[PDB]
C-alpha cells in the first residue's frame, strides 16, 4: 500500500542525529548553517546581474562601474554551480562530514553481523551462502548514501521554489508568481501518476534475479564433483538460459523511466513559454523596463535546472531502495531456541546426567526420538551401538541443547536444562563433532583454538596426547606450516587428530565422542584409547562407535533400533542372552 | 609508472563495438549522430538570446518581437539543461541503447564464469572463497559503466571548449579569446600535478582493505566450531579492530580530493574576473555593445559549468577503477596441467593399467611418492593397505591426471596418457570421492547427476542396488524430500550411499573405491560388497580398505609405509611370511 512507504522512511532518519558523542553532536549544527546561507545567495546574484546591466545603459565613469562589477564576480565564486554541485561553501561541508559518516557506517556494520552470529542452528542450515553473503556487503552502504541525497539534494531543493514564489510576488509583478505556482503542481501530480503504473514491473523484477544467480554461486563451491562427473558445460549453458528471461523483463522497466523523464520535461517547458512570452507584452506597454526583462531571464534558468538533473539518477536511488528493504527484513527474523529471564549459572560438583522419557520430532510428522530415559553414574563411561540412521547422534545434539524438547525432562547434576543460561551451561562440556572443519589458518593456531591463552608449553605437549607431535615435526617449517581453506589441503586422518587435540587442551568437565576411529589405521586407534584412558580417570565420557572392539570395556552398553531402546547391560551379559548383539557379535568376528 | 595507464585503456576501449549481429552495428551510427547535433545547438541559443533584447531596446511591433521569442522557447526545450542532463534530443539516445548495452554486459559474464572452470587443482584448494565471489559480480558492472562516462561525459565536453575558442576569435573582438585558451590551460596543468601526489596514498588502502573482511567471511562459512567451543566474542572484537585502522587510512585519501576540488574552482574564478572587467571596459569606449554584454554573459557560464559538475563523482571514478583492475588479473593467468596440441581419442579395448617407475613430489621439498610399479590384468581387483599418511590417495589422484608426474611414465591399455585428451580421457572412469558432498537440490535430481538422459525407472532400479530403495520410501514425500545445503540435512552414512548409488547409475569401464564402509554399520557392509561382486564381471577395480575384512578375496593385495612397496602377494602367502601384514592381521583379530 501507500503508508508503508512512510514506516520506512521513518526508520532511515533515526540513523541520522549521532548519539553518544557530545562533539559530534556539534558538528551537525554548524553543517546546518552552511547550508542555510547557500540559500540566500541563491537570491542574491540574480539581482546584482541587474544592475550593472542598468547602469551601463545610462553611462557612467570607468570608476563606479568596475566596483560593481567586482562585486558580482566574487558572489558567483562563492556559490558556483547552484545546487548539488561545488563552490566554496559547499565543499567546506563536505571536508567536516567525514567524521560524522563514519561513526554510522560502523555502527550498522557491527550489528548485522552479530545478530547473524547469534541465530540458531535450524536456520543456518537452510540458508544459501550466496544470499547470506551478498547482502550483508551492499547492505551497510544503502543507508549511509540514501541519508546523503535526502538531506542534501532534496529538501534544500523544496525549499529554493518556495522562496521563489514569496520574491515574484511581492518585489515583482503578480501574475508571473501565479505562473509558477501552477506549473510546479502539475509537475507532481504527474508522477505520483506514473510512478504506480511502473510498480508493477518493478516487482517482478527482483524476484527472478535473486533466482538467476543461485544456481552458478553452487557450482563454484562444490568445485570436485563439477569434474569428476565431467560436467562443466551443462552448467555453463544452464547459465545462458537464465541471463536471457531476466534481461527480456529489465527492458520493459529501463523504458517506463524514459517516459517519466519525458513527460516531465514538457511540463517545464510549457512554463516557460508563457512567462516569457507576457513578460514581454508588458514592457511594450511601458509598464516594465528593459533591465527587468533580463531578471526574469536568469533567475527562471536557475531554478528549473535542478529538477531535470534529477534524470540521471532514478536508475540507481532504485537500486538502493531494494537492498534496504532486505537488509531490515533481516534484523527482524527473531532467534528460536532462546534464554529464561532472570536465570542463573549452573552448579557443577559431579556431574550426573538424567533423561526422563524425552519424546522428539523434527518435521511434526514423525517421531524421531521417542520413549528414551537412562542414567550414568559419575566416572562412568557409557556407550551407544545400533544400525544406521536408528538416532544415535541426536541425543547427543539434543543434550548441548541445540533444539528443544516436546515433552518430557533433562536433568543434569539435580538441576534441569530449562532454566540455566546456555552461556554457563557450555562452559562445561567439550566435544569432537563428527566431521571435521579447520580455519584457514596455521596448525599452531587451530590447536590453540580451545583456549587462547597458553603458551607452546601445553600446545606441544597435548600434542602428544593424541600421538601427532612425532609427525608434525617431520613437515617442513614445523608447526607453521599451512593447513589451506577447511583443512581439504592437510590429510585424510590428522584433521580428526587435530580436532582431539583441541578437545584434549579444552579438558571439560565431560566429555563426548561421536566418531573417533573413522579414519584412523587398525595399528593407531589402539595407542589412542590407551592414552585417553589416562585422561578420563575421573570425567564422565560417553563413546559412539560402529565398531565393537572399542566398547569391549563399555561401563554400559545401550541399543538403539528405530530411537527405542530394544536392551541394555554389559558385553558378557549381553552375549549369554543369545540376541541382536550376540549375532552381531558373531557376525563380525567370524 | 605512466604508460600502463595506456595500456589499460586500449582495452576498456575494445569493448565498444558489437563485433557480429549487423543490425546492432547500425545503431552505434545513428546514435553518434545525435551527439553531434546536440553539441551544435549549444551555441545556437546563446546568439538567438541577444536579438530578443536587442530588438527591445529600439521598439518594434508585438507582432514581430512575438514570432521571435518563440523560437528561443523551442530551442531552449530541444537542448535541455546542458551537457550532461536530459532533454529531448538526449532522451531519446538513452532509449536507443538499451539494447546494445545488454550485448556487452553478457559476453562478459559468461567469460569470467568459464575461466573460473577451466582453471586446475591446485590453485583452488588455495582460494578464498570470500574474495573469488566479489570479484566476480561486482567485476561485471565496471566495464559497463565506465565506457559510459568516456563517451557520453568526457569527450563531448572536450569538444566544447574547442568551439568556444574558435569562436569569440573569428566573430567577437578576437582578444578574448587568449583569455579562455590560458585559463584552461592551467586548469589541467593543475590536475596533473595533484593527481600523483595523491596517488602516494590511494596505493595503500586497497590492500589492507582487502585484508579487513578475509576474517570475517571465514567465521559465518564455518558456523558449528565457533558455536561447540563457545567464543562468538572473541571474533566480533577481532573486527571491531580491524575497521578501526582501515578507517584512520581513509580520511587522508578523502581529504585529498577535497583540496584537489577547490584548487580548480579559484583557476575558474579568476577567468571570469578578467573577462567581465575587460569587457565593460570596452563598451565604455564605444566598441561593442550593450547586446553584446548579454552574450559574453550567458556563454561562459554555460561553458565552464559543465565542469565543476564532475566534481562530485571522482569518489566513484576511482572504486570502478580498482575494480576493473582486478577482474583482468584473473582473466590474465593461466592453466597448469594443459593439453597436447592435437592429440585424439582413446583407443579403450580392455581395461589395463601399468606403473613404470614413477618419481612425484608436491611441494619440491619431499618426495611423497617415490619408485612405484605394478600392473593390473583386465578383470580383477587389486587393494591396498597401510598406516595413515603413506600416500594411498595419492595415487589414485595421480591417475585422474589432476596432477602431473616428474619422471617415468603411465600406460592405460597400451596407450600414453600425457597426449590423449583428457576430456575423452575421464569419460571412461567413475570414482567416489573420499567425502561426499551434495547439491542443494532434490535427491532424484542428485542422484540423476550421473547421466543426464536416465529415466525414473532405471534411476529406481539402480537406487536398489546400493540398499537405499527401501529407505528412502519411508520418508514423507518419498523421493521430492530436501537434502539441504552441502547434504548436512540428510544423515551421517546416507550420503555415502547415494554417492555410491551415482557411480554405480554412471557405471563407468574402471570402477575406485576410497572409503565405501566408513559409515556404514557391520550388518550393512556385506550386503553391499556381495551386490558390487556382481557388477564387477568385466571392469577393473582398485579398492582402499583400512579394516582388513573386506581384502581377504583380493586379487592382489601390497602394502605401502612411506611411499615405498614393502611386500606384495595374497593373504595366505602373505601370512606364512610372518611379516608386517601378519602382524597387523594378528594385531586387528586378537
Ligand atoms: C522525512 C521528510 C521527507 C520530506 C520529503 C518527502 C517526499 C519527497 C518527495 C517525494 C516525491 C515522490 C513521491 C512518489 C515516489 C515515492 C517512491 C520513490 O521515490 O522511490 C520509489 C521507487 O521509485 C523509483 O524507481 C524512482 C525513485 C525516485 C522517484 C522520486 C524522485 C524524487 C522525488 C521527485 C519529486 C520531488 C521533487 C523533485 C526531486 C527532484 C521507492 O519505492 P516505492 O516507494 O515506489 O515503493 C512503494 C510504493 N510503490
Ligand atoms: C580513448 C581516448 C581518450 C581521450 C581522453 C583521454 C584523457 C581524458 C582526460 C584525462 C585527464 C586526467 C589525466 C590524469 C588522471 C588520470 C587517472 C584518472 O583519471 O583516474 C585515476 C584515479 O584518479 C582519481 O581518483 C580521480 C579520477 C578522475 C581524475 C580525472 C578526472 C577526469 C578528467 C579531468 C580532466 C579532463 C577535463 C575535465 C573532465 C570532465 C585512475 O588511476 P590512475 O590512472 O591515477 O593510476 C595510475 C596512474 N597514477
Ligand atoms: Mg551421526
Ligand atoms: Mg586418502
Amino acid at each position: 500500500t501507500w503508508r508503508d512507504f512512510g514506516r520506512k522512511l521513518r526508520l532511515l532518519s533515526g540513523y541520522l542525529w549521532p548519539r553518544g558523542s557530545p562533539a559530534l553532536q556539534l558538528v551537525v549544527l554548524i553543517c546546518l548553517g552552511l547550508m542555510g546561507l547557500e540559500r540566500a545567495l541563491n537570491v542574491l546574484v540574480p539581482i546584482f546581474y541587474r544592475n550593472i546591466v542598468n547602469l551601463l545603459t545610462e553611462k557612467a565613469p570607468w570608476n563606479s562601474l568596475a566596483w560593481t562589477v567586482t562585486s558580482y564576480v566574487f558572489l558567483k565564486f562563492l556559490q558556483g554551480g547552484g545546487t548539488g554541485s561545488t563552490g566554496f561553501v559547499s565543499n567546506l561541508r563536505t571536508f567536516l562530514w567525514i567524521r560524522v559518516q563514519q561513526f554510522t557506517s560502523r555502527r550498522v556494520e557491527l550489528l548485522i553481523f552479530s545478530h547473524l552470529h547469534e541465530l540458531s542452528l535450524r536456520w543456518h542450515l537452510g540458508r544459501r551462502t550466496g544470499e547470506v553473503l551478498r547482502i550483508a556487503d551492499r547492505g551497510t552502504s544503502s543507508v549511509t548514501g540514501l541519508l546523503s541525497y535526502l538531506v542534501f539534494n532534496v529538501i534544500p531543493t523544496l525549499a529554493d521554489i518556495i522562496i521563489g514564489i514569496i520574491y515574484f510576488s511581492m518585489f515583482f509583478n503578480a501574475w508571473f508568481g501565479l505562473i509558477v505556482f501552477l506549473c510546479m503542481s502539475l509537475y507532481l501530480t504527474l508522477t505520483i501518476v506514473v510512478t504506480e503504473w511502473r510498480t508493477k514491473f518493478r516487482r517482478a523484477m527482483n524476484t527472478q534475479e535473486n533466482a538467476t544467480r543461485a544456481r552458478a554461486v553452487d557450482s563454484l563451491l562444490n568445485f570436485e564433483t563439477v569434474k569428476y562427473y565431467n560436467a562443466e558445460s551443462y552448467e555453463v549453458e544452464r547459465y545462458r538460459e537464465a541471463i536471457i528471461k531476466y534481461q527480456g523483463l529489465e527492458w520493459k522497466s529501463s523504458a517506463s523511466l524514459v517516459l517519466l523523464n519525458q513527460t516531465q520535461n514538457l511540463v517545464i517547458g510549457l512554463g516557460l513559454l508563457a512567462g516569457s512570452l507576457l513578460c514581454a507584452y508588458f514592457v511594450t506597454e511601458q509598464k516594465l523596463q528593459v533591465g527587468d526583462y533580463v531578471l526574469f531571464g536568469t533567475y527562471i534558468i536557475q531554478l528549473y535546472m535542478p529538477l531535470n538533473a534529477f534524470g540521471t539518477y532514478y536508475r540507481m536511488i532504485q537500486t538502493n531502495f531494494i537492498d534496504m528493504e532486505n537488509m531490515f527484513d533481516l534484523l527482524k527474523e527473531e532467534t528460536e531456541v532462546k534464554d529464561l529471564p532472570g536465570a542463573g549459572p549452573l552448579r557443577f560438583q559431579k556431574g550426573r546426567i538424567e533423561f526422563e522419557n524425552v519424546h522428539f520430532s523434527y518435521a511434526d510428522g514423525r517421531e524421531t526420538l521417542q520413549d528414551v530415559s537412562f542414567t550414568v553414574m559419575p566416572g562412568q563411561t557409557l556407550a551407544l551401538v545400533g544400525p544406521s540412521g536408528a538416532g544415535k547422534s541426536t541425543i547427543l545434539r539434543l543434550l548441548f541443547r541445540f533444539y528443544d524438547i516436546s515433552s518430557g525432562c533433562i536433568r543434569i547434576d539435580g538441576q534441569d536444562i530449562s532454566q540455566v543460561t546456555q552461556a554457563s551451561l557450555r562452559s562445561h562440556i567439550g566435544v569432537v563433532p563428527q566431521d571435521t572443519v579447520l580455519f584457514n589458518d596455521t596448525i599452531a593456531d587451530n590447536i590453540r583454538y580451545g583456549r587462547v591463552t597458553a603458551g607452546n608449553d601445553e600446545v606441544e605437549a597435548a600434542a602428544q596426547a593424541a600421538g601427532i607431535h612425532d609427525a608434525i615435526m617431520a613437515f617442513p617449517e614445523g608447526y607453521r606450516t599451512q593447513v589451506g581453506e577447511r583443512g581439504l589441503k592437510l590429510s585424510g586422518g590428522e584433521k580428526q587428530r587435530v580436532a582431539i587435540a583441541r578437545t584434549i587442551l579444552k579438558a571439560p568437565g565431560i566429555i563426548l565422542l561421536d566418531e573417533a576411529t573413522s579414519a584412523l589405521d587398525t595399528s593407531n586407534e589402539r595407542a589412542i584409547q590407551a592414552s585417553l584412558a589416562k585422561v578420563c580417570a575421573n570425567r564422565t565420557t560417553i563413546v559412539v562407535a560402529h565398531r565393537l572392539s572399542t566398547v569391549v570395556n563399555a561401563d554400559q552398553i545401550l541399543v538403539i533400533k528405530d530411537g527405542c531402546i530394544v536392551e541394555r547391560g554389559r558385553h558378557e551379559a549381553l552375549l549369554s542372552r543369545g540376541g541382536v548383539y550376540a549375532d552381531m557379535w558373531q557376525l563380525q568376528q567370524g
